């Protein structure tokens, strides 16, 4: 089996079905005590929680699902009727994410879209009936953050006040993305210094609020 399979099995055997907090705790314990994995983690997760609570987004787009940790973490705080779409290029990851969401009882709030973000983003309006996004969580691959941000703008998917939240702007680091949003009068940016998941290594999240074209 794979590490991702081991994480999922650990949750199924150590968390309570239908209880998202217990799922997060089981994942964080596994990744602390057994095998590191690239979930946003509890330290940066607490900052995401605060952002989600502040904005109460009706429609969130996540880029990069992995095992479903951030999807569980965000979806558990959404209001009734509010929705998450998560895009995931790796089908084995998409499979784990679906089972993780099912176990957590959050499957009615979240839709996994299978494919590369750069291929799916242009389909959101016509195929997935999206008008504009309230929030986007960027957590896929560092080199995609800037191009996908510009693609989301091109496609008309951002509105005034759309919240972009980006993980790993320090490690692995997204220097082109940070230079761009921080120099652009189309964004209002805030940096949230924290730590890499499960490690005493400095990392951070960037919040960039779109201000219109
Ligand atoms: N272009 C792209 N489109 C969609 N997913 C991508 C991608 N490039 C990488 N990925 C995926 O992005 C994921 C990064 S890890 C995601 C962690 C997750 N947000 C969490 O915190 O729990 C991986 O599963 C990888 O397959
Ligand atoms: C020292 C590190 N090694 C890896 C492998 C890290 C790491 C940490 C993350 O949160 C990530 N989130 C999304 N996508 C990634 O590629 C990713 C990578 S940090
Ligand atoms: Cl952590
Ligand atoms: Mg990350």
């Amino acid at each position: 089996d794979t590490k991702e399979q081991r994480i999922l099995r650990y949750v199924q055997q150590n968390a309570k079905p239908g209880d998202p907090q217990s799922v997060l705790e089981a994942i964080d314990t596994y990744c602390t005590q057994k095998e590191w994995a690239m979930n946003v983690g509890d330290a940066k997760g607490q900052i995401m929680d605060a952002v989600i609570r502040e904005y109460s987004p009706s429609l969130v787009l996540e880029l990069g699902a992995y095992c479903g940790y951030s999807a569980v973490r965000m979806a558990r705080l959404l209001q009734p009727g509010a929705r998450l779409l998560t895009m995931e290029i790796n089908p084995d990851c998409a499979a784990i994410t679906q089972q993780m969401l099912n176990f957590a009882g959050l499957q009615d709030k979240v839709t996994i879209l299978n494919g590369a973000s750069q291929d799916l983003i242009p389909q959101l309006k016509k195929k997935y009936d999206v008008d504009t996004l309230d929030m986007v969580f960027l957590d896929h691959w560092k080199d995609r953050y800037l191009p996908d941000t510009l693609l989301l703008e091109k496609c008309g998917l951002l509105r005034k006040g759309t919240v972009l939240l980006a993980d790993n702007v320090i490690v692995p680091g997204t220097p082109d993305f940070l230079a761009y949003v921080r120099g652009s009068s189309s964004f209002e940016c805030t940096h949230y210094s924290s730590y890499l998941e499960y490690m005493k290594v400095v990392d951070g999240l960037e919040k960039a609020i779109y201000q219109g074209p």
